[PDB]
């Protein structure tokens, strides 16, 4: 909108990059960027400038990377910049009341769920895994309590049949940067009406513990399918075969003709073996990663293991 608007952006991963980029391309005066310290990435676990740090330094925007922004010395740096608006996206630090109460047009967050649903760290994983009809982006005010601030704007994004969590990440990120661009002028011009969240309707998308990665074969084949794709490609669901913990990357929903006990390998095909579930919908594992081995298609796995029918997983 205007170069008259000083903006500070706070974000770390790739999710936040389109948000920051769109802010810049919009013409806003981005005076500073706050990102997390650089953390190891990849198979090799290499230390790497955060995706936001990289994008920011392409423009020559100063990057603050405090261990904890909630500390005086660190947040005073931010207070010094005197931003008129603070935007955050996927910023995993506690923003102090001092910073919150500071800017003229408030501190706004771009959140990857339709609040008050799926507050917290893993709303994208949760939406898919819960077999959500549609998810979206919420842009709301930042307060003390996590994701509990008044809602400014929202947008809906459909979850397609073959969506992975990683693919919805890009979709929600792209839709977030857009909604923000459409939001900021409306916000500043007072055309926006903050909607207090209904605490009755609040659900928390808590961070995925390893015990939640474990495939529950007892559930419907429809649920196991959304469980597998909802954890793809981070942090990936797992099960057990021949004693090995096997990361299950992908599975297809296929009919099982004779209803058997869940977890049982009922059918063997060319591209994978079929496993029984809690209902009429079976799950054919086509892509998997046994412990200590690289990710592979079940086609290659089958050639080397051949788990015979009747064997149970888990």
């Amino acid at each position: 909108s205007n170069a008259m608007i000083k903006v500070v952006f706070m974000g770390t991963p790739d999710f936040s990059v389109p948000v920051l980029r769109r802010l810049i391309e919009d013409g806003y005066d981005v005076i500073g960027v706050v990102t997390q310290p650089d953390r190891p990435v990849g198979r090799k676990k290499v230390l790497t400038p955060t995706p936001v740090k990289v994008e920011a330094e392409k423009h020559g925007i100063p990057v603050l990377q405090p261990l904890r922004i909630r500390e005086k010395d660190e947040y005073e740096k931010v207070l010094a910049l005197e931003p008129d608006l603070i935007v955050t996206a996927a910023f995993g630090q506690i923003v102090p009341n001092e910073i919150l109460e500071a800017p003229k047009y408030g501190c706004i967050n771009v959140h990857a769920s339709l609040l008050p649903e799926l507050r917290g760290g893993a709303p994208i994983h949760y939406a898919i895994m819960e077999g959500k009809e549609k998810t979206g982006i919420t842009i709301m005010y930042m307060v003390e309590k996590l994701d509990a601030g008044d809602i400014l704007t929202q947008v809906e994004v459909e979850i397609e049949e073959r969506e992975t969590t990683g693919s919805l990440f890009d979709k929600l990120s792209e839709a977030g940067a857009h909604l923000l661009s459409k939001t900021v002028p409306l916000l500043i011009q007072g055309k926006l009406e903050p909607i207090k969240q209904n605490e009755e309707e609040v659900t928390f998308a808590y961070n995925i513990k390893r015990e939640q990665e474990k495939i529950d074969w007892t559930k419907t084949g429809e649920e196991v399918y959304n469980h597998i794709r909802g954890l793809n490609p981070w942090p990936v669901a797992y099960t057990t075969l021949a004693g090995q913990v096997v990361k299950v990357w992908w599975g297809e929903k296929v009919p099982v003709t004779k209803s058997a006990e869940a977890g049982t390998i009922v059918a063997i095909e060319e591209d994978g073996f079929v496993v029984a579930t809690g209902n009429e919908t079976g799950v054919k594992i086509t892509e998997l990663q046994p412990s200590g081995k690289k990710r592979m298609s079940c086609s290659q796995f089958l050639r080397g293991t051949k788990p015979e029918i009747g064997t149970k997983l888990g």
